[PDB]
Order: C-alpha cells, then sequence, then structure tokens
C-alpha cells in the first residue's frame, strides 16, 4: 500500500516520500508526463511504470508483507501479486537512496507540466 511504500523509503533512503518525492520533476509523484528529468525523478518515472504492469491487485490499497534480512528488503507473503507491488516499491526506495548525490529540489521541485509535454514522453 502506499503507506508501506513511505515507511520502505524511510527505511532504505532515511528520507520522507512525502516531504521528499511527492512532486519532484515530472514523475515524482501521482501520475507523468515528458522526461524523466534526473536520476530521481527516472526512479519515479520506473516506479510508475512498475505499478502499471501490476495485474490482478492493487498498489495503492493492498498490503503486502516484507522482514528485513541479511542486511536487505525481502519481499514475502503467499501472494505472488503483493509481492510484485512489494518489489516495485522495494527497488524505488533503493533507487532512491542510491541517488541521493543528485537530488536536488532547488532545480526539480513543482517542476511544472509545460516543462513535462505529453509529446516527450518516454514509454516503459
Ligand atoms: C511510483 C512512485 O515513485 C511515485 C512517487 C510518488 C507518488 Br505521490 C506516487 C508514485
Ligand atoms: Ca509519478
Amino acid at each position: 500500500s502506499l503507506i508501506q511504500f513511505e515507511t520502505l523509503i524511510m527505511k532504505v533512503a532515511k528520507k520522507s516520500g512525502m516531504f521528499w518525492y511527492s512532486n519532484y520533476g515530472c514523475y515524482c509523484g501521482w501520475g507523468g508526463q515528458g522526461r524523466p528529468q534526473d536520476a530521481t525523478d527516472r526512479c519515479c518515472f520506473v516506479h510508475d511504470c512498475c505499478y502499471g504492469k501490476v495485474t490482478g491487485c492493487d498498489p495503492k490499497m493492498d498490503v503486502y508483507s516484507f522482514s528485513e534480512e541479511n542486511g536487505d528488503i525481502v519481499c514475502g507473503g503467499d501472494d505472488p501479486c503483493k509481492k510484485e507491488i512489494c518489489e516495485c516499491d522495494r527497488a524505488a526506495a533503493i533507487c532512491f537512496r542510491d541517488n541521493l548525490t543528485l537530488y536536488n529540489d532547488k532545480k526539480y521541485w513543482a517542476f511544472g507540466a509545460k516543462n513535462c509535454p505529453q509529446e516527450e514522453s518516454e514509454p516503459c
């Protein structure tokens, strides 16, 4: 669920999703169009595409299971579809953590729709 995605961002990237990734660039926020503007924005774009490929369950609402083990987040449970959602959230949390060197809200927060042209939308 989205609450769990916020939780994974806090655990992995040591940052809040709502404070740092909810309106950054073209894609770190709900939906999106245009080009991923930088490495953090591309992490959100891939997360959108991953969610778009989940068939059978709901990435917003459904609750997945995970454990911390061997220094990593391990997605689990008995449901393949819910584990797919967890994998999308875990990959994006690690992607955020790994691209903190580049993060730049001064340049990219509330980047604006003109800057994210419908015609430049990179396909998944
Ligand atoms: C999938 C993803 O990264 C993302 C980020 C922020 C919001 Br709000 C929704 C989705
Ligand atoms: Ca988005």
